[PDB]
């Protein structure tokens, strides 16, 4: 929704995601799927540099990835890791909403 809550959500600085406890959490609510990015957040909002009408904008490099994907049961989950571009919506040259992995 905004750049503040984008980090709290989307960078991580671990690739071992503690899922079963994050995603138990208010931010998340048990919810199915969560991508975290496994970087310092600099380069991160720096996918937005110069994008300030709301676009979607496709990262240029690769990035390490962890998804907290939720197994057959409610709130526990495998951690699967991934290298891969992502897609974020930019707003005032900042990540305000996780778009995709691969593409926009």
């Amino acid at each position: 929704q905004d750049w503040l809550t984008f980090q709290k959500k989307h960078i991580t600085n671990t690739r071992d995601v503690d899922c079963d406890n994050i995603m138990s959490t208010n931010l998340f609510h048990c919810k199915d799927k969560n991508t975290f990015i496994y970087s310092r957040p600099e380069p991160v909002k720096a996918i937005c540099k110069g994008i300030i009408a709301s676009k979607n904008v496709l990262t240029t490099s690769e990035f390490y990835l962890s998804d907290c994907n939720v197994t057959s049961r409610p709130c526990k989950y495998k951690l699967k890791k991934s290298t891969n571009k992502f897609c974020v919506t930019c707003e005032n040259q900042a990540p305000v909403h996780f778009v995709g992995v691969g593409s926009c």
